[PDB]
């Protein structure tokens, strides 16, 4: 509260992790349907269906221009990505299942970064 602080992170490097994290997304094999956004013209559903898109390159764009206010922000853009992709896919799918690969990956990741 007022005056009673608690000692909390070194944020320093955050927006560097965050950066890099989200290039080995970037990188990682089963990243192609998520690296850019869905065609909402293309693809029927989507935008009656998911009322927040989210994609790895919108996720890079809001993070080199500074509107993400802290990681759980971040974190949750990440985390929507893979949420929108169980919703419209199911898991028994190529899409499916490189959401639940994908998701698994920045978890650790997120974990064996941040998380002591
Ligand atoms: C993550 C996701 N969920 C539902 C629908 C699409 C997508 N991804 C788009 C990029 C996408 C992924 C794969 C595609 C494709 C578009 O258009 C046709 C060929 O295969």
């Amino acid at each position: 509260s007022m005056s009673v602080k608690k000692p909390k992170r070194d944020d320093s490097k955050d927006l560097a992790l965050c950066s890099m994290i989200l290039t080995e997304m970037e990188t990682h094999e089963d990243a192609w349907p998520f690296l850019l956004p869905v065609n909402l013209k293309l693809v029927p559903g989507y935008k009656k269906v998911i009322k927040k898109p989210m994609d790895f390159s919108t996720i890079r764009e809001k993070l080199s221009s500074g509107q993400y206010p802290n990681l759980e922000t971040f974190a949750l853009d990440v985390r929507l990505v893979f949420d929108n992709c169980e919703t419209f896919n199911e898991d028994d799918s190529d899409i499916g299942r490189a959401g639940h690969n994908m998701r698994k990956y920045f978890e650790k990741k997120w974990t064996d970064t941040f998380k002591v």
